[PDB]
């Protein structure tokens, strides 16, 4: 074993946020447990999250972490016997473009959602007396799209409130900008402040590399022997399911290769269609691994 | 004695990490005590090591030493008559780039290994309500590979922590870094909370200059005059092995001959194999010193 | 070479023994170790061929200080101690500056 | 095989513009998708593309592109791991006659 | 020893490029590890590898090395004690005139192989949203064709990338020309990132002058002393075959004399055939260099 080979370095595991959103939802939203949509896999925002749409780009964004702990420290011992870690804060700062109700609402720590606007579409927007404390269900969902399957990286954070709120500068030739600091607070209901998540067709190919579940070894079709109807109607055709042995669909990963098209049409997606009767192989192919099913069609 | 004499300057010494490595292992492995293997002096890195994969160039790594003592002062003495030293605290940091399971476990401080892949892949992961005491066996191992005989430097902390996380940064030109800080404690099973550590040929051609050990001034063949049998079995072929003065094996190091090569053939790691019965002389050159075996082959 | 990493580590390495295939493990001490030693810094100015030494006698330095080493692919590791002279007492002088 | 035949020079594919116009259209235009006339294949400039008209001849026509890219570097490691390509950037200039 | 001896100049072996072709292949194609054919030594390009067809004469094409280092400095050392070389960098530019498929794939870092052209052969090429890192296995082959005997002096770059357009100017007495400049990168499987190739009877002739291998003092005919039947059959005819001390096929350039030509008749490569039984002795000769076998023919 060679220095290369124990170094066992994965480029692939590297990941941009090329492009990257921030939606703030009010408190009252139900918190994004994940982005994956169950249906397909795609991204999935739940509803009442809202984009603050562009932010700057040399800023970016920065996430801070801080750890306050206490060392209890005995007599004779040069390291502590026990380290008591209080919390870890979590914070995000990042530079707003948009001058929309959202931002503004963050901004001044205020709701706005009944300011009307005057008769000629005017809007005045006062700050209150006092600043309250408002909480924000917050998301960061980043994508690094290579190679047409993008990569979906993501944070969630359920209790936000706005922390800090840098100097705001007016120049002649740059747009005005907002550059909170919100911090993470404990959401009880959903047990967590921050979550980081991975989803995406670019990410189901990493899983395993990443070291989460298992390797794909074997691929199976869960509709091993279906039956579909000559004739139109709610089970003349049949959706194929194809999985692998870590428990992950890999269906739009794989290609649909039939043995006689005419007695059996299926598309790229795994949809079986009996166009007249026989019987008629499908075969999935993922790389080496492969997965056959046969179908046998009734008039 | 001129200037240049007293000097005794060896730009050989100077060794450059080229390539690095840092790898991690759950306290529950067994620490590693040397990289170098038994059998051949190769690196061998136990089981239970993880490498962290690419991290970034430009921050490198950074090793940290910090003293904390403490003097004893008595009256009318400019100079403390006693420095109580406490402790020797070591850190390092660098920036890691792969989104593995080990690295978000360790900037996270928890255990993902119960996380399961959704259907599709996706992946969240939850910051722990507290976080969590978690320690290391850490391995950060270094290679100088200059003229095909690598030197490798490397260190031993058995018991590393999170200490620090840096501002992470999301840029859109940028891959996502996590630059933690560990610590380094004394693991008490091994004694030690840091070690440094040479191997590698290259490291080997350098004992004697940098000072450990002795110096190699003759060279021994340790099987002397052993016997080979013609006809095939356990007893037909016998591997030699040159050690010297200052009990380093030099085998690999050294360039064998034999006299009558029909008689008895060496290849270059100098295993003996008698092709036919008579007296070989086995010869084993380094430099300008020599040791000369005698091998009676019989059928 | 031994006696740099001697004074990094504040440990006697001269029991050290290289193993089979020549390889060695410095451990540091569980507590740090107060060691003294004499040093001599002594530079040279070769002017004309005719050169001028000039050099500090500190009799008893001691590790004070050890800065942070940063290991890059393009450069050569470092080690940066800061030592601190001390008055030994038999000699009488902490440091002596010399020219010869 | 010859080095003649692995060549597989083919002349007839070098193209020489020896006319060239500039078309400018205002940006409410419907953009060209093809110059192909569907029907008989001949060339079609759809409304609203005018002509500027004559250009110089020893200045021609330059056509520029510029990449701008990142590369991500990691220890140990000689060549980047990633290259980010933001965009490319696509310019041309040429000296109109006509006013 | 005179100056002309000591010079030892050697005019036959500076090759020039008369022509030149560059084959570029997708970077699924198995590289090329050499382009002499294992049969007869013949020029033999690996299936996959497209020529780009014809280029601008007068910008020729232009190879570029760089080299990267950093100077270790010690005090008092006028001279660095260690120079660490990153890399060398290889590049090459050349302008390409004709509009095929590649070269457009190429410039516009994209894959246009599913571009269809319309009913009446119209093809519409998009330059890609982001431009995409494509690489490919390059081959850049020329040939001194000079007395007769072509020496082919060849480059192979298995993994290269775009790295730089120039300005392309339309002009109405020219065609339109495409220039990219070229960077080779380091395939992990091959292990290079270049190589300098030289194959050709005429490089034949000069292997020895230049100093590969060792010079051509003996001729041995290998078949040594055969026998064919005078009646049809696979056994019919041997293929002589002639080497020389250097372990070179020299049966292309020796010249084949037989002494009955009646009883057994060689032609110019060497192809033994029986016509009448009897005992023959054919002669091999290069110079003042020759090689004699005996056939004995038997019906």
């Amino acid at each position: 074993t060679d220095f290369y080979t124990i170094k066992d370095a994965q480029a692939d595991l590297a990941i941009a946020p090329l492009n990257l959103t921030v939606l703030l939802a009010p408190y009252s939203t139900t918190p994004a447990t994940t982005l994956e949509s169950p249906t397909d896999g795609s991204l999935a925002i739940p509803p009442g999250y809202k984009s603050v749409g562009h932010f700057e780009k040399q800023a970016g964004l920065t996430l801070g972490n801080e750890f306050d702990s206490k060392d209890i420290e005995a007599y004779g011992e040069p390291e502590p016997i026990r380290t008591i870690i209080n919390k870890r804060t979590t914070t995000f700062d990042f530079a707003m473009y948009q001058n929309q109700r959202n931002v503004l609402e963050l901004i001044w720590t205020q709701d706005f959602s009944n300011i009307q606007p005057s008769e000629f579409g005017g809007i005045v927007l006062e700050a209150p007396k006092v600043p309250k404390n408002i909480y924000y269900r917050a998301i960061l969902v980043g994508m690094d799209d290579r190679n047409d399957r993008p990569i979906w990286l993501y944070w969630l954070m359920p209790k936000v409130k706005l922390d800090k709120l840098d100097n705001q500068t007016l120049n002649d030739d740059n747009v005005i900008e907002y550059k909170p600091t919100l911090k993470a607070f404990r959401d009880d209901v959903v047990g967590y402040s921050v979550a980081q998540g991975f989803a995406g067709p670019g990410w189901r190919d990493l899983v395993a590399t990443a070291g989460f579940g298992e390797a794909l070894t074997a691929l199976t079709i869960t509709p091993g022997s279906p039956t579909v109807t000559v004739a139109t109607g709610a089970s003349h055709t049949a959706q194929l399911l194809v999985e692998g042995d870590n428990g992950i669909n890999y269906t739009p990963d794989v290609v649909f290769t039939s043995s006689a098209p005419d007695k059996a049409s299926v598309s790229a997606a795994g949809l079986v269609t009996g166009v007249a009767a026989g019987s008629a192989t499908i075969t999935a192919t993922k790389g080496a691994l492969t997965a056959t099913a046969t179908v046998t069609v009734t008039a």
